[PDB]
């Protein structure tokens, strides 16, 4: 009902909450981006492959990774004395940035 400051409250708890389930989508997204691009990179890596539809759904996936930077890096300038949060998003900044990497030498004649 009607109330007098206690507003405060509940609409920190609400960015609380907004927060924490913000990096935990993040960070699963990324997990699960990271680990499939890894899988088909690897095996297109001179032995079983697809071709077609597997070159779009690997091209989407490293879209969908270079995207996520930009979000990761809005995410850790807000983890206000959590450390634990920050570092969790930096690991997983690097999965990024490394998936991104053989994505790249895959696509351009690379080796490893």
């Amino acid at each position: 009902a009607a109330n007098k400051l206690i507003k405060e409250m509940v609409q920190e708890d609400q960015k609380r909450m907004e927060k924490i389930s913000k990096r935990v989508n993040a960070i699963e997204e990324v997990n699960n981006n990271v680990k499939l691009l890894t899988e088909m990179v690897m095996s297109h890596s001179q032995g079983g492959a697809a071709a077609g539809s597997s070159e779009d759904l690997m091209k989407e996936l490293y879209q969908r990774c270079e995207r996520m930077r930009p979000t990761l890096f809005r995410l850790a300038s807000d983890t206000e004395d959590n450390d634990e949060a920050l570092a969790e998003i930096l690991q997983a900044n690097d999965n990024l940035t490394q998936v991104i990497n053989l994505y790249k030498q895959l696509v351009r004649g690379e080796e490893v």
